[PDB]
């Protein structure tokens, strides 16, 4: 008969959960009588957040979602597509990313989602997300892979299946139903739409989230080598010749830079294609990136771009 | 060649028709100079609204629409999609769930279409709605099921294809041009868009638009039995092991009481999942439904909880 | 030397008070996460309102302020301007002409405030208000009398001296030092300005209060006569020559009827200008009100109209 | 006793009158439904204007106001301050100045304002505005002369004396009880205030009020010479030596420039202080102008500037 | 296995551009202090636009973009989806239908789309749009025709293929790989979406773009024949049975008059729909247009409606 | 006659000047096409910033002012109310309490204003503020002094003497035409009102000023003693009764500290009211204020609160 995404739905809907937050926070103490005709400036303020989530361990019955969901949280439910609902605890967090990952207590006849290997998208791919936009419940849409943060190094995906005026719900998935990505927000205080959806593709979400089952956190590889800026006395002792740019000194650390092909003399100033102006711009820039990156840096020395690989 | 809607959509696209609605309204008479640095706080004034149906019954002529489109009308003009131009009149109209019929004079060669059985909807199934969102004229866009109010009790259905900023046009139909809804407006007094679409399941439609034939108005099924609130004298009296909620003393009006398997001192608390806290709570949300309504009551005494049909 | 208002303060300004409350409030728990692009929609928080007061009874310790100030307060403290703190508990309130009374504990060495009858003032008269418009201290500001809701007949003083986007603060004074009304906020819940004050004037400040010492509340006066609606039964019987209007049947209540100089058959159509359309017309907008009101009627039976004095 | 305005003001009040407009405007048909999430783009539409005008001839009954308060009227009232009432017939408008002529019918016992001459005004002298900013009634509020747009050539005063947020009442009033202007609204649709106010002095009031009475309307003054713009056949062949301006070739019109005492060849250049640029500035800024204007024009020739006065 | 748009888009993007425009504009001088609370109201300033192109002309290397994206235009680049980067000189340009033509220097191994004929589409044909709504480089979309302004004279395509909140990119491709259409910028000065797409038509791209290269520019079309208002002289004398709209006098010019099968008499009130009420409201609408338009006129003479072809 | 301020103002406008400021500032490139529905985000841009001054010294034509008047500027003009104009060079200026002064080029029949002792005043005390709030001159305003930051201690003069949405303006002076202090801008970038006005006293201005032409700034007084924190290894070990505030070890640096009376041990918690937290929290408050100021030091063992004057 006609076509349609309900059979694969079927199959892909028992591994997203819905996930309800109750969480406390720091809030000012409201001043009064309140003036609507002026522009002015600690108690705790209970809140109650709400999201989705996709099964990606169901013996362990770890749970990924959004940090800007479990935030601050101090109880956190889960409710199974199939009625059933759980309590389950923190385990890790990321707000840079803003993927987080929770453990189902208890967790009984769970079934996990099959994770794609994200390298192999590409932009006219079919894509469907499923989340929940206006606290409604769960809600399925689709669409394609609008841009790829590479493939079209520390990737982004952009897909045209995300919901108006929405929060970025939980699942990006392909139409054999595998987790090719989750469903992030970029303005983060606000789950919200830019027009467009944005999502950490499934190979990110893997290892960011190992690591957070790992250490509790996603460890940040912020390693240059040892260097000393442009224009400085080791610096400025060299070439100069197509100067402007950030120097490196040294590369003995041996911190993908023994790795990096990297060695003593170096000026980079490039990082997936941003010009590299200062020498804190790299320090800065590759500091607060995941462990496990990809960036790539253009490299000068007449001639020379490697990409990295965190730690 | 290439797969196109444009096949099915010209065999559909002749039962939906564009409505010219002329209407006068009564207004507050201007107060002026207008200085726009004041929170400011009768007359008549012609308004013209517009908007699209579709041809539900040829013989008939009967064409369902929105209310919003058709509320104080004075004057209905019908076109085809062919161009043909009808005068229509107004024939029920029901501002709860956004739904109105009209009937067509003179009706001659018309096109109805079919409906759909759609207690038969999946979330992932296809669908495209034909609208008219900025007045231009009819337009027709695509997606898919993204949620049911019931099937994922008084539904509603949430589709992807719906035009951002546009009034909630009209028809949401099927792959094979089957009538599966009708695109509502939420926000009523204002066409418009929350981010996504909802719509009226056909099934509700063609209830809903039954009624209004036969008696000009959806008769509202206001119907409990006759109970007593909790912690009064004939509710106290009994259980009150596990409390909180809403006590019911009576059943023998049997009205889909002694149909709900109801009897003496239940205490239901649900309606569709939604905690029923008082009595009354239940008086009026059961109330202002349109009668053969399948709704559902979470009722406690142990285990007990029937779906209702209105009458 | 050059004139000035600081001798005239310097007598007054121990009179007024500097009043700080600490209340607490049920509020809505916040739903997260906040997406700024969605028009959406219990825990208790506390607050901290800020305004003045003037003493008006030295013995006693009884301080005239704003209901917007003191409302919901737990805990007020008040700061005489010597620097002085005392503890004080509520006495009584009164949202419709935002005017409440609170009552030091252990007053001691205190200065009570002169009232001047208010029925001397005329629109010319210079005025100056003592308050808190932006929660930085007293601050005093100077105009006129601007209007007068009856000597130019339940008033309202319009003074020009009034703070741009302030707090309606607190005391309104003539040239010689005396109260002659409180200023307050006729847009209540925002202590608030519309572009000029308004303050209650001290004679009805003065009985406003009485009534709040001696009941806890004002005592509405809510009080026709006990009459037949125009064009009923009783009403129709007689003239209608002359009619649309709020009819009276009987009188003999004898509230400010027999005292009104009104019996039988009249038909009221007035209450200080607006226009008595209906009957419930005036046995809400002269129920409303305070007692000791002296609103005036426009009576029909070809000539007639007095002054009336609630209770 | 105290220092107060009200003796002079109850001599003044009786020549201030309040003016109630009801008048008719063609407007749009309103389209929809109203979708507020959509930028959108003929009937008669009863609209009621309010405001204030000042009897300036007892005999004839003539009462200066606001055109924007009487525009489009088709009826008008006026109530003296006493109670009495009148009907008015309109005689003259001008929407440059925003001041127009009415006529009562019928007038008996009318006190007319005495005018002062405005040309004797200075900074700091002392105002009172009488006016209605709210549509409540007649308020007063007092202030000084803040600017002076001459003494301080087609002039203006500015006062501190004018409400927040309200619409340029009426009348401008000295201490002696004298009109030295009307308040006007510079933002012409919108009677509102800029932060401060501004007003016709009396004697433009008093020239431009002539007019109404003896045409219908104030004949602008459209009125150069005949001249020959800058770098043209015969301008070009004079001097050029300090060039850019306005050129003038001829004089002999006889226009306020056999009486400018200016002659062929000049080069103006200036009207009270903004630059004239080309010629046609010049034609413009000079023609929309109220005949008897005094404006100045810094004329070239080395050494040139004498003040006009229209006609 | 999973169906994609991969495969096609893959032999599209070569044919995509990128492209950064660098100009400068006169703007105002910027007036300080800067007040927040202030209604207020010449330099070069410097801008970067950016933007979509494609390749129409591989030889010749012209490419078609947006007119809001050129307009003012110092220093054009293009980038290919290779990398390579290119140097470009404007060539035409239309405001209008916002479509503009560049050329790039030094053409070399480029590829062209093949455009197809427009006058084929139906509405429910897929598209896929491809552009750059947030300057964060080349973003694909999908969707379908909505509407025709034609099919379903100049015509419009109308698509649900249109990024939320961005600026109307470049390409509208169909499922082949082929152009139907440029996506425009109704809201001309601002990149920006009014809920759906509009796009010129491929054969329209095609038109409008052969005369930019032939003239720099699009030669508008304005011809009526040579008429004379209805009511007048020579078109009173005739008719007038059915009156009412544009009368036609003359017609021997021989311009889409000897053509338009339209000789003296005739009294057209029609232009694609929209009533033609006065004569002039015919030379102003039928003289924007681009040549070769192909409108039509409803014309008055009892029967008679052409459609016309500029030239 | 009637008392009018024209005679003070009279002696005292030669003394307040008109100040032209032509600067240039680093502003971001426009980035476009503008696209109205989108939250986005180096060249030279010219400005034109305005404003008023006071004459303060006739022999050196020294000028105070605002800093947000004269920041950035490159060349500032001033012009006497005669007419004359003059060029002047910055000679210091004051970000914090946006004082800055300014020296004429070849001053000539200067007049100086005369400085008032601000210590003097008092809250009803009357004045008159100098200034130009929408650039269309010279506008006087009066009122009276509504509070002061100490007399009722790095004051600060509240005076409703200021105008309604417009720049603070100049000078604020009193009765006999003497300087009391200059009208600020609280909210600097934006020469904005907050409902009243604000005003360096005329001492600050005095001592302000002679340091900028002393040292081409004023000198920031940052001066503790050499202390340390509360709980701390040598804070701890003493009284601790009474404690939660900023500890304080030393007091030999002498500075206001051999002369704030203080030694070893103490315990500041105050600065003028607001409670000295942290030990930090008085690091920064004492030492972004301008030397010679006088604050106070609420000190604690248990009696201790003297004044001190910076350096």
């Amino acid at each position: 008969q006609m076509p349609s995404l309900a059979p694969m739905l079927e199959k892909v809907m028992p591994s997203v959960v819905s996930i309800n937050v109750e969480g406390s926070t720091t809030v000012n103490t409201p001043r009064m009588p309140r003036n609507f005709q002026q522009f002015f400036g600690g108690q705790q303020q209970k809140f109650m957040a709400l999201g989705s989530g996709v099964i990606i361990d169901a013996d362990k019955g770890y749970v990924v979602t959004n940090n800007h969901v479990v935030d601050n949280a101090t109880v956190i439910k889960v409710q199974l597509s199939d009625g059933r609902k759980f309590d389950a605890k923190m385990v890790g967090k990321d707000p840079r990313s803003d993927i987080a990952l929770i453990q189902i207590q208890n967790p009984k006849n769970l079934t996990a989602i099959k994770m794609a290997d994200s390298d192999a998208l590409r932009v006219g791919d079919y894509t469907v997300a499923i989340g929940n936009p206006f606290g409604l419940g769960e809600t399925v849409t689709s669409g394609i892979v609008s841009a790829l943060g590479r493939s079209g190094y520390e990737n982004f995906i952009q897909t045209d299946a995300a919901i108006n005026r929405g929060n970025a719900g939980g699942a990006l998935v392909n139409l054999n139903g595998e987790l090719i990505g989750i469903n992030t927000a970029i303005l983060a205080p606000d789950g919200g739409n830019i027009g467009i959806g944005f999502a950490i593709p499934s190979n990110m979400v893997k290892n960011l989230t190992s690591q957070m089952v790992e250490y509790g956190q996603v460890k940040r590889g912020e390693l240059g080598i040892m260097g000393t800026e442009l224009n400085s006395e080791l610096a400025k002792a060299m070439k100069v010749d197509a100067q402007r740019g950030a120097f490196v000194s040294q590369v003995l650390p041996n911190s993908s830079a023994a790795k990096a092909g990297i060695k003593a003399g170096d000026v980079i100033t490039s990082l997936n294609g941003k010009p590299i102006s200062s020498f804190a711009a790299l320090r800065a820039q590759v500091g607060t990136m995941p462990v496990g990156s990809k960036l790539t840096l253009g490299l000068l020395r007449d001639g020379k771009q490697v990409n990295v690989n965190l730690e």
